[PDB]
């Protein structure tokens, strides 16, 4: 089989495993900062260098993934705590989407919230443009910030929190297992097809972003990550 | 909301949190060994001695959980390495089964290979007796040996294994992920409904088998668990 | 050319291909426990049985040798997780010092740290009577305890760690890659004489001690190793 | 830290992680054959696609590495078992030299034998050329297949050989282990300043050549990768 395995406890610059796009910023403690609280609409997004074949046109087949993950959102003075962040996957050419607004669209999407990519968000801005849930939100998007799926949730300033997904290739389910601080988990999953959504070739990434009013600081902590291709 | 959650770095006799049925036995080094070598048809259960209540018949409410663990099995000399280890969740009144002659019923069903229980096994014996694939596998069973569905794998003799598994209330679904000590990641996923399959209160825990001809080390060294059920 | 190799992937009791000295036992896993958590300054030591032939007086060749083995070192309640392990070559008549105080001497020396030997230890526990180093670490010792050289490297409660070692005849260079079970390696690396410090006959082993209030598992789970004299 | 680590057990056309060279091919079995059984001076490499970061310029530090891998080379009819394998580390920007002549150069240098590399050849035939021992042999060489240092060495027909490196960053030692299938190793040694030789960043892999009458099948059947790096 074809299996593609990292695992990062602790981040630095200059690290060819790693593409850094916006806002992004290595902290002295090792966290990824990913936007900039001085500017305007400000987005970073961090995405693994290589791109993993997620599936053969020529077996048809598709991967299964495991990968785990922890951040921590905090609030600073006098801004709104916007807009979140999102665990993404998108074609290998990805980019920060030109003349991108920041904001609700959280770096992945353009203005309408459409863009090219499917992950799990972590909002904690109810943007009625997008059809957002009144209260902090996880969710599953599928080429679009207007989520196919939202599950209630709760983000606590300064609190670390851990989150663990699995994509099992037979029945397409993306499963996700966030634990809060507190200790209570919150889980998520839908039923969805990479292999129609997305090309053979793609790239895993984290993206945050933040408008003029909303800012907080978004860090990534940790992040491990094993997919397997079965080759035959 | 409801939530219960341990988690075993090791375990010890005596410990007042773990019911210890049939020939399971605790080594030094803190691991539990489900069989013993020497006994034909040799049956050994590890239950977390507290029910959890994985539903609630005022709300209709059922419950999420995230639990990991990791184990061993390994080869002995002359003896077939059979029959396997299965994770179940079974009434909080389970007992082995009176007459239970061990082997493919990996210790929770009849001869026939039916039970009232729900578990993800790790299969090392082809019975064809209970339809088994031609290879080792994993396999989510619903009240029967017969596994509603399986995947193929590859046990590796002293092997440590790691296993993930979620399941989301929502959309029932029960998400396996093993990482083999190759790197390698199976996952195996299926739609299970444990509010009509199972009672409100219910016993998780670890069981394993072995025949005349068929023996191997089972060994159990971790496990987390964690359930939530919305109460409201 | 002479060459001599072996491999465990589990042990046994009444196996003459080893030699187990003080209070060693083989668990029915297979591992082999090193010392007694109830004895106080606890001493266990295990050695190949058969002597091998590191060098020749006649032809003043010394052997290159290639070792691979695992271990794991899991804490228990109330003690202070110490000695730790110590992988060592010694003359063929080898025993344990003769009212050993286990501790910070890992079962190869005197009460100074001084004994006749070759080893690389995994010191969980700095004994300034020895000039131990503030942390956990890997070190070579030659004929003492007061180690040659040594690298910072931290021991995981419960983790497989696995170890691999090469030493060059030529360079007279011993080199160690210790492969922690989060994915790091640790190496380190000295020029050792071995013609100079060590008889033509040596024992092969490892040892692991215990104080009165600093105890842990030691165990040793495998162990292949091969050696090869020129002989001309 | 920063850690970098692969594993592959077999390898597959179209695999994001892999660089073909020259004139490699990807077997059915997963092998891959290095070069072309019908050109004159054929010459084939695989690298890994990620560029490694071996140094760091900020922190002066450089990287450890424990690397194993296994090859085989059969003798074809009529043709010079010729010339031999090389695990080489060089440049992100590496290609094959311009009207590189196969034979000797074992793909990694020009005519007179030099280039830009490190690394551990196994050359099955001597090219006075480039003073090659008399005999098969394995050696290690910085910027130049006229070895810094050989050891001899035999390479049998259809014998899968494993080998095993390290280099420990501390002393700068490269320490190779070679395994014939006959169960006799054959260890080299040697201290290389990479810090000084390449620059922050290469990419590691294998190379094999032949000539007119020089060639014989050149196949790599595993390869596990980890190097890390202190960051801080
Ligand atoms: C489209 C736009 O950028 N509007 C600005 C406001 O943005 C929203 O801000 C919230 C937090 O209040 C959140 O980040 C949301 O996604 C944004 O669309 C906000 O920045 C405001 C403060 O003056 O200015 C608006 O123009
Ligand atoms: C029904 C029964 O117990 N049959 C015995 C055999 O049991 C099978 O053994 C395999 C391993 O071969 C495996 O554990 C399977 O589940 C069992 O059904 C086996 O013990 C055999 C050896 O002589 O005796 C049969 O009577
Ligand atoms: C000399 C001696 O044996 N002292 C006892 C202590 O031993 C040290 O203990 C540490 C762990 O705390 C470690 O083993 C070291 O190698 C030993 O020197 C310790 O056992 C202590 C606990 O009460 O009693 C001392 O007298
Ligand atoms: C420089 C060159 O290409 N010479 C040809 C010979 O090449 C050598 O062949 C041996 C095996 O005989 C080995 O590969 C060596 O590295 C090569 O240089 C050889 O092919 C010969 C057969 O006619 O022709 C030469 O010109
Ligand atoms: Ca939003
Ligand atoms: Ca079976
Ligand atoms: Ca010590
Ligand atoms: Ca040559
Ligand atoms: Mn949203
Ligand atoms: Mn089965
Ligand atoms: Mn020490
Ligand atoms: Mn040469």
């Amino acid at each position: 089989a074809e299996t593609v395995s990292f695992n990062f406890n602790s981040f630095s610059e200059g690290n060819p495993a790693i593409n850094f796009q916006g806002d992004v910023t290595v902290l002295s403690n090792g966290n990824i900062q990913l936007t900039n609280l001085n500017k305007v609409n400000s987005v970073g997004r961090v995405l693994y260098a290589m791109p993993v074949r997620i599936w053969s046109s020529a077996t048809g087949n598709v991967a299964s993934f495991l990968t785990s993950f922890s951040f921590e959102m905090k609030d600073i003075k006098d801004y709104d705590p916007a807009d979140g962040i999102i665990f993404f996957i998108a074609p290998e050419d990805t980019q920060i989407p030109a003349g991108s607004i920041g904001g609700g669209t959280l770096g992945v999407s353009d203005t309408k919230g459409a863009g090219h990519f499917v992950g799990v968000e972590f909002d904690t801005y109810s943007n009625s443009e997008y059809n957002d849930p009144p209260t902090d939100h996880v969710g599953i998007d599928v080429n679009s910030v207007d989520s196919v799926k939202t599950v209630p949730w709760n983000s606590v300033s300064g609190a670390v929190v851990k989150v663990t997904v699995i994509y099992d290739s037979s029945t397409k389910t993306l499963s996700v297992a966030v634990t809060n601080d507190n200790g209570d988990i919150t889980t998520i999953a839908q039923v969805v097809d990479l292999k129609a959504k997305l090309p053979e070739r793609v790239k895993f990434g984290f993206s945050a972003s933040g408008s003029l009013g909303g800012r907080q600081i978004h860090l990534i902590r940790s992040w491990s990550f094993t997919s397997t291709l079965i080759t035959t």
